[PDB]
């Protein structure tokens, strides 16, 4: 064993259905013998603007800002924001990332968007080169845990939503596949809101269960056509 | 004839490219005679993040938090936050929603999707039912206006990043359908960084022939297909 986990999570109610899935995770990898870390965002009161406070001392241009250069020499010279820094810390350290939030507009909420914004800079995320397949987080697994609104049925191809794996591309691929993770099989639990107790129940078993095994998953192939063909 | 518009506008720097095509477009409708409002999230120090201070008023439920119910009841009560209801009475002036933002992994920046996530609440933007070609918005228009670091040709099929209209399926469909805009076409200006200058230039002025002619155009039909093709 020895395996690091860091869960990023994003749900303003300790009581919510994303925080019994939180809890169970950190339940389960903890039985496991697993080193686990949460990033509680709202309960950190995480920063989602990306803005020149980002970086500490000299910008690289003060006339002219440029987020992502600014980012990418205050990596390089190790001025970036202690948030920042902190998160990127847990991320190095990390195995394993678990995502876990509500979907909110077919994405992320907001405060953990502006985590991937803000801690997944060029010189720690990804370079050029390093990038998809050789992103610098290369070695290590994400997985989004997302709960969702609209039920299964709704979220098909035909459905009125589209195959969940449309939302999921921007995420998957454009964010988590570009620096270099190998993506698990997202855990989608589908409308608790309106799901009866014992059908709950059984979601958030699922993922217990699931994590069980988490260790000898194969990563989906995060490809264009596992996301969008037949 | 008397169009009204709202440019959301996510850049940090006025001086950037994302800062010309905003200007240009503020240029242009103006000089045609409409009513032009821009909401400079940066500026204003937008506040990205859902919480329970989005709610003034007596919540529903105390105990437990659920953003969603709360916000749809506050919006009934009109006791949301006032930066929210700002924002809406700009939304529900407005014929055309035009954003304005650089592409932030597939998507909006952190602060621009806070936007999003906060002032199309339920009952203001949508309602169950009232969604998709039934949204509460219908009747008015939206356009992304999008610039990326990335080239035309990495956002096509065969190309690393896939096709550009794959990421804009959250954000056209899942967001601005859904909420019942009728959408134009993207602009999509790549890779200004990379342009020269006078690509670069020829991009902004790309940008302010088409608004010549914008009142002109149909909406997509915001579907799978037109997202994914066959
Ligand atoms: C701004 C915004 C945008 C949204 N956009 C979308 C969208 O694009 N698409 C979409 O489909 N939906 C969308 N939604 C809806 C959203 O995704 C769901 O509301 C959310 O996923 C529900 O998860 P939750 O944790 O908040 O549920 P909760 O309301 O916290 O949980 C549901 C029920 O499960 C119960 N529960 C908690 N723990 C357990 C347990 N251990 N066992 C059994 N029951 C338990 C809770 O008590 C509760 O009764 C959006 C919502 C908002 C606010
Ligand atoms: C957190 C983050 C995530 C990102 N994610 C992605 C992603 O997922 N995919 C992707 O492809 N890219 C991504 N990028 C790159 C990003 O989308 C581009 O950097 C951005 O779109 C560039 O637009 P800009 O306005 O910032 O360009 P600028 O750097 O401001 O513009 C380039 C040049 O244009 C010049 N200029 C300004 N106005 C004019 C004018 N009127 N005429 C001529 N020249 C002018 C400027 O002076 C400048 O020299 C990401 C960047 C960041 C920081
Ligand atoms: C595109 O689908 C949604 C669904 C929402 N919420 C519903 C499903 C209530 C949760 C289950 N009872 C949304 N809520 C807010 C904003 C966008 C939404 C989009
Ligand atoms: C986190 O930043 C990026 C940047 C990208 N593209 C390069 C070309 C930026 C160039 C502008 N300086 C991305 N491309 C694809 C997917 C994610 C990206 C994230
Ligand atoms: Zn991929
Ligand atoms: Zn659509």
């Amino acid at each position: 064993a020895g395996k690091k986990v860091l869960i990023v999570y994003a749900h303003q109610e300790p009581k919510s259905f994303n925080g019994s899935l939180k809890n169970v995770a950190v339940d389960e990898l903890s039985r496991q013998g697993c080193t686990v870390t949460v990033s509680d965002l709202y309960a950190m009161n995480f920063e989602p603007r990306a803005t020149d406070k980002d970086i500490t001392g000299t910008l690289s241009n003060p006339e002219v800002f440029n987020y992502g250069v600014e980012t990418h020499e205050a990596y390089k010279q190790r001025s970036l924001a202690s948030d920042i820094t902190d998160e990127q810390k847990k991320v190095r350290e990390a195995d394993l990332v678990i995502f876990q939030f509500p979907l909110y507009w077919f994405s992320v909420p907001a405060i953990l968007k502006g985590w991937m914004d803000r801690v997944l800079c060029q010189g720690f995320a990804f370079d050029i080169p390093g990038f998809y397949d050789s992103g610098l987080l290369q070695g290590k697994l994400a997985l989004l845990s997302v709960t969702t609104g609209g039920t299964a049925e709704m979220y098909t191809k035909t459905g009125v939503n589209g195959d969940s794996r449309y939302f999921l591309w921007p995420l998957q691929h454009g964010t988590l596949h570009f620096c270099g993770f190998k993506v698990l099989a997202p855990q989608i639990s589908f409308a608790p809101e309106i799901a009866s107790e014992e059908e709950r129940k059984g979601m958030v078993a699922a993922w217990s269960q699931r994590l069980q095994t988490i260790w000898k998953e194969e990563p989906i192939p995060c490809t264009a056509h596992w996301h969008f063909g037949q």
